[PDB]
C-alpha cells in the first residue's frame, strides 16, 4: 500500500526549487497533497497571537481552489495524492483547511527556528 | 487530469521538515515520485567533473529499492506518484535512475548557488 509508505515521511514537508521564488509543500497525512506556496510582497513571517485561521475559496479566472492564510502566505495548484473520492464534501473541505492552517503555522516556525 | 497539473510545478523540488536532518525531494515529471534524501556523514557537496552517475539497487533488510549517488547522497522510500504500470521494467528502472542523477546534480547546485 502506497498510503502506508507516506507514513514514513514527516507530516509536512517544505520545498523549494532552483530559479523559483515561489515555494512548495507536501502534506503526507490525509488529505495528502502537493501544493504551491506563495507570499505577498509584504509578508513578514512573524507568528500571530491566535492560531492561524485561513480560508479556502475559489479565486482568479478561471476559478481555482486556493488557500489564503490571511497572513500573506497562499497555497494553490493543489494536487491530491490520494485517489479516493471523499464521501462528504463539507468534511473534506474542512480537513483540508485544517491541514493548510498547520502548514501555514509550520512555515512561520521555519523563520523562528532560524532566529534561534 | 492530475498529471497535467504536475506540469505547472518545477521538475525537481527540494524539501525539508522541521526536526529532521534527512531531506526530501519530489520529482514532478515522469516518473513522478516523492523520495527521502539522506547524506553520508562525510558528504562534501562539491560538484564532480563527470556527470553524476548513481546506481539503483535493492538494499538493507528487507531489501528496499534505493538510489546511491556514489557521492554521499541517497534517495530511498520511493513513492511513485503515477498510478500506471510501466510496460517495460528495464525502461522504467532506467528512466528512474536518470531522474535520480539529475536530482543529485540539482542538489549539488544548491550549495554552489549559496556560495554565489
Ligand atoms: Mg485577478
Ligand atoms: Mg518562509
Ligand atoms: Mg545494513
Ligand atoms: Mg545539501
Amino acid at each position: 500500500s502506497k498510503n502506508n509508505i507516506f507514513n514514513k515521511y514527516p507530516t509536512i514537508i517544505h520545498g523549494e526549487a532552483r530559479g523559483e521564488n515561489d515555494e512548495f509543500v507536501v502534506h503526507t497525512r490525509y488529505p495528502r497533497f502537493l501544493a504551491r506556496k506563495s507570499f505577498d510582497d509584504n509578508f513578514t513571517g512573524e507568528m500571530p497571537a491566535k492560531p492561524v485561521n485561513g480560508e479556502l475559496g475559489q479565486i482568479g479566472e478561471p476559478r481555482r481552489l486556493a488557500y489564503d492564510s490571511r497572513l500573506g502566505l497562499w497555497l494553490s495548484d493543489f494536487i491530491m495524492l490520494d485517489n479516493n473520492k471523499p464521501k462528504n464534501m463539507e468534511d473534506w473541505l474542512g480537513q483540508l483547511k485544517a491541514a493548510c492552517d498547520r502548514i501555514a503555522a509550520d512555515d512561520l516556525m521555519l523563520n523562528e527556528d532560524a532566529a534561534d
